[PDB]
DNA sequence: CGGCTGTACTG
DNA sequence: GCCG
DNA sequence: CAGTAC
């Protein structure tokens, strides 16, 4: 819907990042709901009440609304560290987080030449430093659409049943994409192995593949660009699974990241783990509460399946933004 | 006040 | 940050 | 293990 509250959210998001990149994850968490709930909220809060009647705004967070609403700004916003927009950009470096990006600032630097030529930098970061500009692009859905394509048919190339979909914001229908995570699979349950690396080495090799972040056994992120003058280089991830969790592959990789977590804290009330592998039961737990047994595994062929065995109504994948 | 998702590659 |  | 990321 509308954000009936935009007003509002802007001021907050910017709070909410100064605190993300300084690395107070917890209280940048508690904003990030907030906004959340503020963006889909049936009308422009009015009252301090209303704003605490719901969930994942508290008195804090209420104060701040109001005086939003009230003086149109946040006093908040004028006392923000002067090193946050460095740290924005430092953090902003792929394989850099904000341990790096302080570390970075108290060294001195201060701009991404900075960085490029006296920091020192990891394999990935190096990497992402070179598609700085390039990562931070969100793409059009119709190219993630030809990145699917393009990895479906190297991936067809090796067996006619794999199966490959594109997942994360691609699957949640946006018109915009900041990568493409495709999962692929295989009906049979057992052709998906021994084809990962061979599949990489083929994308490698037709040169759509052009960097590689993280290499795993079943999970890959990478750079790719797709053939064509002046295309511009999209951040990839890859994952093989077993057929038996397709639907909690799916389930994970469609996200988003919000929706995901919220779904596992339910999972864990309800007495159950959801994880990108399986929807399981009570994992077992000794006096101190120390992990000693995995819970049993509760087939779920379909996404479907998942959220009913929560007591969830089946929700589209255009409305899992959190 | 303590939890806030669960899991995985890199160095 | 918020929540139980 | 610390850091980073999905
Ligand atoms: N449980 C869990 N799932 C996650 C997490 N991060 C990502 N996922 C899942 C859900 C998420 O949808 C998927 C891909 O993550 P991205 O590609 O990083 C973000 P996307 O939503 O795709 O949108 P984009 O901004 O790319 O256009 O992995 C996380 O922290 N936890
Ligand atoms: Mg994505
Ligand atoms: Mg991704
Ligand atoms: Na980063």
């Amino acid at each position: 819907a509308t954000n009936h509250n935009l007003h509002i959210t802007e001021k907050l998001e910017v709070l909410a990042k100064a605190y993300s990149v300084q690395g107070d994850k917890w209280r940048a968490l508690g904003y990030a709901k907030a906004i959340n709930a503020l963006k889909s909220f049936h009308k422009p809060v009015t009252s301090y009440q209303e704003a605490c009647s719901i969930p994942g705004i508290g008195k804090r967070m209420a104060e701040k609304i109001i005086e939003i609403l009230e003086s149109g700004h946040l006093r908040k916003l004028d006392h923000i560290s002067e090193s946050v927009p460095v740290l924005e950009l430092f953090s902003n470096i792929w394989g850099a987080g904000t341990k790096t990006a302080q570390m970075w600032y108290q060294q001195g630097f201060r701009s991404l030449e900075d960085i490029r030529s006296q920091a020192s930098l990891t394999t990935q970061q190096a990497i992402g430093l070179k598609h700085y500009s390039d990562f931070l692009e969100r793409m059009p859905r119709e190219e993630a659409t030809e990145i699917e394509q393009t990895v479906q048919k190297a991936a067809q190339a090796f067996n006619s049943g794999l199966l490959c979909v594109a997942c994360g914001s691609y699957r949640r229908g946006k018109a915009t994409c900041g990568d493409v995570d495709v999962l692929i699979t295989h009906p049979d349950g057992r052709s998906h192995r021994g084809i990962f690396s061979r599949l990489l080495d083929s994308l490698r090799q037709e040169g759509f593949l052009t960097d590689d972040l993280v290499k795993g056994e079943t999970k890959y992120l990478g750079v790719c660009r797709l053939p064509g003058p002046g295309r511009r280089h999209r951040r990839l991830d890859i994952i093989v699974v077993p057929y038996s969790e397709f639907a909690c592959a799916l389930l994970y990789f469609t996200g988003s990241a919000h929706f995901n977590r919220s779904m596992r804290a339910l999972a864990k009330t309800k007495g159950m783990s959801l994880s990108e592998h399986a929807l399981s039961t009570a994992v077992v737990r000794n006096t101190h509460g120390c992990k000693v047994g995995p819970g049993r595994v509760l087939p779920t062929p379909t996404e479907k399946d998942v959220f009913r065995l929560l007591g969830l109504p089946y929700r589209e994948p255009a409305e899992r933004d959190w």
